[PDB]
């Protein structure tokens, strides 16, 4: 019902740094009558629950299928992604209201092994 978002992950073991795709997001939901919405995604990297960094894309306006092909870099230690959980947030850009969050969707790093480049969709679940 919220859409759903495309991402990748991957570990720079020459620059020692995580590596966060945000490739594209699709079936975005509109507002109005035939409608579209002003999509840009905002990550955070989390320590258990504690906020560590945060990125944020570029805006694609007028969309409900935006394609982004943005990476994002977070210094982190091999050693320490396991602890680690992403947020990653779409929100509907507007020029003199609140961003409201389209929706979002949590990914712990500790099951995952960075030995290959992980992509996947993920539907957006409420705020």
């Amino acid at each position: 019902k919220l859409g759903k978002l495309q991402y990748s992950l991957d570990y720079d073991f020459q620059n020692n740094q995580l590596l966060v795709g945000i490739i594209q997001a699709a079936e975005l939901p509109a507002l109005d009558m035939g409608g579209t919405s002003d999509p840009y995604v905002k990550i955070h990297l989390m320590q258990n629950g504690k906020r560590l960094k945060k990125k944020k894309t570029t805006i694609k306006k007028n969309t409900l299928n935006p394609v982004f092909n943005e990476q994002f870099t977070f210094k982190v230690p091999y050693s320490e992604l396991g602890g680690k959980t992403l947020v990653m947030a779409v929100y509907d850009f507007d020029r003199f209201s609140k961003h409201d969050i389209i929706g979002e969707f949590k990914v712990p790093m500790n099951t995952v092994d960075f030995g290959h480049v992980t992509e996947e969709w993920r539907d957006l679940q409420s705020a």
